[PDB]
């Protein structure tokens, strides 16, 4: 039900090995799942169905410039969270079919 | 030193009126409330910090986009747009967080001058 | 070795049956292959490696504002082409393996 | 009542000295060149036309963004970033074609005034 897909705008490729945090708020963070992305750039098989249940989660994204992704977002369908890496940029897209 | 400015990319128009806070992380890895504002009608928001109090450290800005798509009438994905960056530790430096938003999808860019 | 995929950046969804022309550098431009993305925002199938030369190669994303986004790009790997539309934006990356 | 800003996502900076190029479709469907100049240090192009030779039509405005990211020692994907619109088609409008650069992604906004 939830997958994640990284990518890299300065090599147009898939970001590999990229630590991936989910969590899944309680009203502080409490960690849901994660993983590091795939030669791909993905992370699926995070959760299950009967354990992605409805409430506000936040996905992290742990890679002269240090700057992180933090996706937040309210779930419950099938969501993909999209991030385009660069230095001093990112983009994030979410896909909900 | 620390500027924001979002454009609202369904409107193709500066975004008004978006909350926006910042927190800094502490020594005991608490984030701590650092500054809050709202965007004005040219979608830029200053005045958050002075150079003295805009230390080195780990800052994170959210946007508060949900409220702001909800008002228009849009129903969108994100809770905030969110970025955590180091500001500072190479010196002073002056930073914008551009953010472009639509309702699935945001950018947020760090422009950093010296 | 080329594909495209189209996502709606407003409904965070495939962008579905939109036509989607390629041409390549001829130095006028000349319809190279086109299609209408599937359910999954996807173009597939538009070239063979054999045909798929060296070249300057255009994609063009054809859907109160009109705008029209035109990726032009040297190729030869596998290239895929995505792009997000909103009203008054797009953004493009490309992805190659 | 068009000018365009263009940012630096590797350096985060403003893209200084990017050639642009804005063309404009003629009535049997050829592409007329309207205007063209380089980013200041600030990314900004200004002066690019007047009011009244920024007609209603077609515009394509061309970013020269391989050249840019190549004297930067940067291997980059598109030849240009490039975006078509209708421009003044309900009046005069002010125009702000913003784009974002990547070496493989680019976004380009339109902030339209009135």
């Amino acid at each position: 039900p939830l997958m994640v897909k990284v990518l890299d705008a300065v090599r147009g490729s898939p970001a590999i090995n990229v630590a991936v945090h989910v969590f899944r708020k309680a009203d502080t963070w409490e960690p849901f799942a994660s993983g590091k992305t795939s030669e791909s750039g993905e992370l699926h098989g995070l959760t299950t169905e009967e354990e992605f249940v409805e409430g506000i989660y936040k996905v992290e994204i742990d890679t002269p410039f240090h700057e992180h992704a933090e996706v937040v977002f309210t779930a419950n369908r099938r969501y993909t969270i999209a991030a385009l890496l660069s230095p001093y940029s990112y983009s994030t897209t979410a896909v909900v079919t």
